[PDB]
DNA sequence: GCCG
DNA sequence: CAGTAC
DNA sequence: CGGCGGTACTG
């Protein structure tokens, strides 16, 4: 639907997130978010106010934009967020190192790459700048959750793999692969990273690990980066997880999100004094975890209507 | 920034 | 722990 | 006045 005030609301959403200002940017992403949810295009103040997530600051904006065709603020927005912008999408940094590194006089990746001390991670983040911004069609995406599928069957049939993320909610283009890995015994999944990681590694598919505790026996989560066989092949980032059979539910819940969907579900479970998470639904505090064999189970106990993946993409 |  | 990440 | 989702690695 809608507009063109949320464009400039954007601008100093970015602003303020890049610079640190994190709740301040939730406050503007929820406004933004209430904007594009109305059906009509905003004309009265007091209308402009009505809105739950619009408050007198966020209408006053709004009413500038309607009057002028423009927003004051937006002329004088520090000269350092394009810099921190390009600095904290280097996976591994985010606003805390993009603003030292300002502070520090650097401008550019090549000021990073020659001048900045890089953590690991960072160094990988860098070295795939221009990759990990690209989007991949799904298309490449099933053929990145196959090779994992495969992998990890191939040591114990039984096991469940899913493409979770931005896949599962039927995204035309994907930013990553997130795979969720379960198996039905309950019991099978225990220590398979490394089992998996391994032979995934002997194909020469993994490139790059970012985030992959192995010396950990109970070990959640990988996050690295990998890339198909062949000519015109990118660097994709993969993340897997590896759950419980009775955490499924709410492991596939979350993983598939999106994260704002993640959020708002989390937020709901409070108000009827419950807390949501990627191992259970449970009942307030420590509390009692509720059963929830499937996705469906918890939508109902939080009283909500089930939504398809797809009606998730929020 | 928003909200209770 | 703070930072960054999902 | 003061929280905003809930959690998993890293060093
Ligand atoms: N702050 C976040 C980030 C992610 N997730 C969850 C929901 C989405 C899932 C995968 O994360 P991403 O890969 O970042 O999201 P995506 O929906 O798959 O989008 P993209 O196509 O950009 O990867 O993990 C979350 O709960 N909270
Ligand atoms: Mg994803
Ligand atoms: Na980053
Ligand atoms: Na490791």
């Amino acid at each position: 639907h809608n507009l063109h005030i949320t464009e400039k609301l954007e601008v100093l959403a970015k602003a303020y997130s890049v610079q640190g200002d994190k709740w301040r940017a939730l406050g503007y992403a929820k406004a933004i978010n209430a904007l594009k949810s109305f059906h009509k295009p905003v004309t009265s103040y007091q209308e402009a106010c009505s809105i739950p997530g619009i408050g007198k600051r966020m209408a006053e904006k709004i009413i500038e934009i309607l009057e002028s065709g423009h927003l004051r603020k937006l002329d004088h927005i520090s000269e350092s967020v394009p810099v921190l912008e390009l600095f904290s999408n280097i996976w591994g940094a985010g606003t805390k190192t993009a603003q030292m590194w300002y502070q520090q006089g650097f401008r550019s990746l090549e000021d990073i790459r020659s001048q900045a001390s890089l953590t690991t991670q960072q160094a990988i983040g860098l070295k795939h700048y221009s990759d990990f911004l690209e989007r991949m069609p799904r298309e490449e995406a099933t053929e990145i959750e196959q090779t994992v599928q495969k992998a990890a069957q191939a040591f114990n049939s039984g096991l469940l793999c899913v493409a979770c993320g931005s896949y599962r909610r039927g995204k035309a283009t994907c930013g990553d692969v997130d795979v969720l890995i379960t198996h039905p015994d309950g019991r099978s999944h225990r220590g398979i990273f490394s089992r998996l990681l391994d032979s995934l590694r002997q194909e020469g598919f993994l490139t790059d690990d970012l985030v992959s505790q192995e010396e950990n026996g109970q070990q959640q989560k990988y996050l690295g980066v990998c890339r198909l066989p062949g000519p015109g092949r990118r660097h994709r980032r993969l993340d897997i997880i590896v759950v419980p059979y009775s955490e499924f539910a709410c492991a596939l819940l979350y993983f598939t999100g999106s994260a704002h969907f993640n959020r708002s579900m989390r937020a709901l479970a409070k108000t009827k004094g419950m807390s949501l998470s990627e191992h259970a639904l449970s009942t307030a505090v420590p509390g009692r975890v509720l059963p929830t064999p499937t996705e469906k189970d918890v939508f109902r106990l939080l009283g909500l209507p089930y939504r398809e993946p797809a009606e998730r993409d929020w």
